[PDB]
């Protein structure tokens, strides 16, 4: 599913995640934004570490979810990679919230620092009455 900007924001509203961890509704909007434009099937390849990133959040499956073909993802994770590939983000947003439980927080995702970290991200949520 392609969420609309505003349906997105009330749906993380909602799930629990405007202050998680510290961490503000717009930032997670940023977020969902630059890694798969709000889409919940978006896949990524990647060719260098044979590991691929999946759903809204573009998590990846060597150490937070399991897909049985990465490498060196020696089990661990128990929620296996087609959870985030469905339409109801219930399970994608327990798993980011696991993601943010570790000390880098936001930070674990290099797209959050090139593109939402110290910048103004109050627009992802103008207007969406969140
Ligand atoms: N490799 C880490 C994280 C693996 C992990 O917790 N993955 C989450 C998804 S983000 C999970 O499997 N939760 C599934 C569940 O507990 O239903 C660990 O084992 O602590």
């Amino acid at each position: 599913k392609v969420f609309e900007r505003c349906e997105l924001a009330r749906t993380l509203k909602r799930l629990g995640m405007d202050g998680y961890r510290g961490i503000s509704l717009a930032n997670w909007m940023c977020l969902a934004k630059w890694e798969s434009g709000y889409n919940t099937r978006a896949t990524n390849y990647n060719a260098g570490d044979r590991s691929t990133d999946y759903g809204i959040f573009q998590i990846n499956s060597r150490y937070w979810c399991n897909d049985g073909k990465t490498p060196g993802a020696v089990n661990a994770a128990h929620l296996s990679c087609s959870a985030l590939l469905q339409d109801n983000i219930a399970d994608a947003v327990a798993c980011a919230k696991r993601v943010v439980r570790d000390p880098q927080g936001i930070r674990a995702w290099v797209a959050w620092r090139n593109r939402c970290q110290n910048r103004d991200v109050r627009q992802y949520v103008q207007g969406c009455g969140v």
